[PDB]
């Protein structure tokens, strides 16, 4: 009846004219060499983030879904939504501890959610600047991350099972910035991957509180709906594999990616159709080393499509020995 687009992905040249007017647009996020605030730009949240270390790797994560009927800025959350969907984008200064200010971020994105009236998480996505430093407590910066979104949680009553794809990934100065999207309702089915644990499970090695997050999230109607997936790493069960080798992390990152879409898993997670990796578009490619860029640009040549989006940023994984990672979603 109500005619209605589930949100989508475009990557864009940054500093690049609005050639077109395009209505659909929700929000931006800037990928480059520097960082800002959190602010509406025309009705359209924006922030920049510090996600790679040279200025021709910078481009813009834009997010549509069609013209939004309101926008706004509540607890330093920068907001706009459709009638069916929410986009969202907030941050936390730099500095030497972050679990409670992490812990009251999300617990600012849940209550906006809520009270709003876009209860389904679809996707999130952290930018942790100086994901593997020490913090000022003495703890990894990533550790402590996840002490406080595993509080927020818990502050939240939130089911982790309930949260969806995510990236957890460095960046190279301004603190913590979390991006969301959410769904008024409808279809929001979390995804596991059969070879590797689920975040929330992960040993006590990884903590003192576990990663929380789904593998993929299928988001809408049958047609129509989009399939996000998380940031893919070269694990297996909770195990970080080829140490050294980001060939190798960068091939079992792809066959995770492939795993988690294809056609068996989807049906035992009740998604009617599988995919391939060419099916994948908009990819963000992380890597750890300067010097293993174009290793992975190659990798990923040989098994992604050629007509895809693929965008390379270099930064550091939520482990130090991790050396790649891969997210991206079918529209
Ligand atoms: O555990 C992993 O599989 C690799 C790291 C990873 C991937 C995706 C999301 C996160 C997060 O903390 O939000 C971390």
């Amino acid at each position: 009846s109500i005619s209605v687009t589930a949100p989508y992905c475009r990557f864009e040249k940054t500093g690049s004219p609005d050639l077109e007017g395009d209505e659909t647009v929700l929000g931006l996020i800037e990928h480059g060499t520097g960082h800002t605030d959190v602010s509406l730009v025309d009705g359209a949240p924006r922030t920049a983030v510090h996600t790679t270390t040279r200025d021709d790797e910078a481009f813009t994560e834009v997010w549509h879904a069609q013209r939004p009927v309101e926008s706004g800025m509540d607890n330093g959350i920068a907001w706009a939504r459709t009638d069916a969907y929410l986009f969202g984008v907030v941050r936390t200064g730099e500095s030497g501890r972050y679990a409670d200010a992490t812990a009251a971020l999300y617990t600012n994105v849940f209550q906006l959610t809520r009270s709003l009236g876009y209860p389904l998480l679809a996707r999130t996505w952290n930018y942790v600047s100086g994901i593997n430093t020490t913090n000022a407590d003495g703890l990894e910066v990533y550790r402590d991350f996840c002490v406080g979104r595993a509080q927020a949680l818990d502050e939240g009553g939130i089911d982790p099972a309930t949260m969806p794809a995510a990236t957890g990934i460095g960046a190279h100065g301004g603190g913590i910035t979390c991006v969301f999207l959410a769904a008024r309702g409808g279809v929001r089915i979390n995804i596991e991957n059969p070879a590797v644990l689920t975040a929330h499970h992960y040993p006590t090695t990884y903590g003192p509180r576990p990663p929380v997050f789904a593998r993929a999230t299928w988001l809408g109607p049958p047609e129509g709906g989009r399939l996000f997936i998380s940031a893919t790493a070269g694990i297996l069960g909770h195990r970080t594999v080829h140490h050294g080798d980001v060939t190798g992390q960068c091939e079992v990152a792809l066959d995770n990616m492939a795993r988690v879409i294809g056609a068996e898993n989807l049906r035992r997670h009740g998604v009617q159709r599988g995919h391939v990796l060419a099916d994948v578009d908009h990819l963000k490619v992380y890597v750890r080393r300067r010097e293993d860029l174009d290793t992975v640009r190659r990798v990923c040549a040989a098994r992604l499509s050629s007509t895809a989006a693929v965008a390379l940023l270099h930064t550091d994984i939520a482990r130090e020995d991790l050396l790649v990672e891969i997210e991206g979603m079918v529209a």
